[PDB]
């Protein structure tokens, strides 16, 4: 479904080399979030190829796509606006506003949109609260899809990415809702935190985390990927729990 330039381009909300984001509509009648490329940023193939996956997944927990603009000059994504910023964005102004219920909330649409991912074989190789996107009251849907203070220890040392790493990550994300919106080993560096971790450290229960939500996220954290939860399994524990405490 390509777009030739039906798009009116309003606002840059968010950039780094792989394209701004612009705030923007197409046809008017769709107030739409358009990311741009650059010049050299991505292969004409690298980036076809990437939309395309895009396209083929979807599910309510995942941020939409309307198509794609190849018609040329900086050729881009236009996706559906969400209406409250990113995750981590939301959760740092709005603090002390959440209530435990509606942080876990937040939790399992993440994972929801995981377990979703997780059986479509696709890997997150940077699931975190920055990229996720809180929009239609509340609802959270993760984008950005298709920083070794979210990384899993075989991504630490073997770059080994799988599915068991996104986990590993989704305890973390799950750390910054509990936190809203704070910075994990914020006073650490990266060839500091990765000493920490190792010895068997872990990142402190927020105040807002009960300890049922604390014992999923060290779970997360477990040493060894098949040791930590699937999505699918994580989504459950997550509903069991939602329900009471």
């Amino acid at each position: 479904v390509i777009d030739p330039s039906e798009l009116t381009f309003v606002q840059e909300i968010g950039s780094g080399q792989f394209g701004l984001v612009h705030l923007g509509y197409w046809l008017n009648k769709d107030k739409v979030a358009i990311k741009t490329i650059r010049e050299g940023a991505m292969s004409e193939e690298d980036f076809i190829e990437e939309a395309e996956v895009m396209m083929k997944l979807s599910h309510p927990k995942l941020v939409q796509l309307y198509g794609v603009c190849l018609e040329q000059a900086p050729i881009c994504l236009v996706f559906e606006f969400m209406e409250h910023g990113c995750l981590s964005d939301y959760l740092r102004t709005q603090r002390g506003l959440f209530a435990a219920e509606t942080l876990l909330g937040m939790c399992l649409d993440v994972c929801e949109g995981m377990a979703y991912l997780e059986e479509a074989c696709v890997i997150h190789r940077d699931l975190a609260a920055r990229n996720c996107l809180v929009g239609e009251n509340q609802v959270i849907k993760v984008s950005d899809f298709g920083p070794v203070k979210w990384a899993s220890p075989e991504v630490f040392s073997f770059s080994r990415y799988s599915s068991k790493s996104d986990v590993w990550s989704f305890g973390v994300l799950m750390w910054e809702v509990f936190s809203e919106g704070k910075i994990p080993y914020e006073n650490r560096s990266n060839s500091e935190v990765v000493e920490d971790i190792s010895t068997g450290f872990r990142l402190y229960k927020p105040r807002l985390a009960s300890t049922h939500v604390y014992q999923i996220m060290n779970h997360c954290w477990k040493e060894r990927p098949e040791d930590r939860p699937a999505f699918s399994r994580l989504l459950r524990q997550l509903a069991e729990i939602a329900e009471s405490g």
